[PDB]
């Protein structure tokens, strides 16, 4: 039978599959389920709104989009997750307000090596632009980036996460601050709350 | 609304930049099912996308676009309509009778290319990658192994890799060790210059 040991409770094991939170004898395609239960009750997975989910384990991130289902009631790290034929597929994971992250292989993702590099999560505000490590309103972002675009690049130091209602981002920076590079996700998203 | 073709020298730092195209506006290529081009409507192909690119002036532009069929041939810089007769894009890319719709697209990746190289891959089906390669799975589970004990230098390549059901985008240090991965769950195809 399939395993599945949460990350917050000391389950990584680098031998076993990698998703946000878990480590599992089984890798999952979790994007295929409209519903889930867990327990005696059924829920909905969310349509077209995911979560940003991500562990970091002995220096390694494990970030992705997540399908995440509605629920009313208080869920706890590791309680099992199943299909509607009463197979396991998951445990839970990360919350957001009424919304749980379904694990597994989800959708966009991003993986790093967190040596020399650190990385941090933010809500995108609707409506604001970014530029390298700030969100702002358009014009005061459209002002840095013309600053900053003499600067000449240096080697990436931070990865910033930008997760919006309508759009997630990734930006990396140099250590003056410069974007050295963008990565766009055209999904909308929610980040857990811990 | 103008359009101007990066392969024909029409970079303009100034305007709106997608993979090949410079614009005074800036499309959402996403919402269309049929272009015309000429006099002739084609179908946007569903489901399925082509990962386009161009780097000018030190910056690398890619995404993946739509896309539609068209068994004619149609040359860069070709405008592209939509069914009311607005021009929306130009021809850019292509791959056999599949050319890109260039505008706002869905997955995208930009990066400052100082001190760094970018290249791209065709992901065969069923083929797993590690850092600068692919091969088996077998043969992965292996390369990562025999990598993950050396240690992480700075990245000095990016990796691009088109696959049928997936797209995926690592970085490198000099020793191919992965220092990053990024996936796109779309499948795609490479232009063929």
């Amino acid at each position: 039978m399939a395993m599945f040991y949460a990350h917050a409770l000391g389950g990584y094991d680098e031998n076993l599959h990698a998703f946000p939170g878990i480590s599992s004898t089984v890798a999952n395609d979790v994007r295929k389920y409209s519903v889930v239960s867990v327990y005696n009750n059924k829920y909905d997975i969310v349509k077209d709104k995911y979560m940003w989910c991500y562990s970091q384990v002995n220096k390694r991130y494990i970030g992705a989009l997540l399908p995440m289902f509605e629920c009313n009631e208080y869920l706890q790290i590791g309680d099992p997750i199943h299909d509607q034929e009463g197979n396991q597929i998951s445990i839970i994971t990360y919350r957001h307000k009424n919304y749980y992250a379904l694990s597994g292989i989800g959708y966009e993702s991003l993986d790093l090596c967190l040596e020399g590099v650190g990385i941090h999560h933010h809500v995108l505000e609707t409506g604001n632009a970014v530029y390298g490590k700030v969100q702002h309103d358009y014009s005061t972002i459209k002002e840095k980036a013309k600053e900053m675009n003499a600067l000449s690049p240096g080697p990436i130091i931070d990865y910033h996460v930008w997760i919006g209602d309508c759009i997630c981002q990734v930006t990396a920076v140099d250590v003056h601050g410069k974007e050295i590079m963008r990565m766009r996700f055209k999904k909308g998203a929610v980040l857990p709350i811990p």
